[PDB]
């Protein structure tokens, strides 16, 4: 369970159906999942501390919390929410969501390091599932 590395992506499944609950129309989707179905994703953990940088060609996500700590973050399409990070196994942790302005979705994500050496991120929105698999580099 050291969660800390900078992962490639091998699997990604169902994010242009999760972009589509989120409300992104059809043009905006396909044009985004033709350059954003490849981020790189580095992670650095201190005990229950986590940094996470998530990065496209041109922009770049960084997330901090603590589990079990409130913290602010965006939903997949940009949108302010309040986040909460709990454990539910050792090599798992799950986040829920509500955002600060407006109705939506109910958005979440999972984080889990499979034995394998896999880190697979889920982003759910509504009923969709978003799966993204990655190796270490
Ligand atoms: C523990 C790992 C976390 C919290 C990673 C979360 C990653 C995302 C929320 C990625 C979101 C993306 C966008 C917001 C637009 C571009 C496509 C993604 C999947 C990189």
């Amino acid at each position: 369970p050291n969660f800390s590395g900078n992962w490639k992506i091998i699997r990604s499944e169902n994010f242009e159906e999760l972009l589509k609950v989120l409300g992104v129309n059809v043009m905006l989707r396909k044009i985004w999942v033709a350059a954003a179905s490849k981020p790189a994703v580095e992670i650095k953990q201190e005990g229950d501390t986590f940094y996470i940088k998530v990065s496209t060609t041109v922009w770049t996500t960084e997330i901090n919390f603590k589990v079990g700590e409130e913290f602010e973050e965006q939903t997949v399409d940009g949108r302010p929410c309040k986040s909460l990070v709990k454990w539910e196994s050792e090599n798992k942790m799950v986040c829920e969501q509500k955002l600060l302005k407006g109705e939506g979705p109910k958005t979440s994500w999972t984080k889990e390091l499979t034995n394998d050496g896999e880190l697979i991120l889920t982003m759910t929105a509504d009923d969709v599932v978003c799966t993204y698999v990655f190796v270490r580099e």
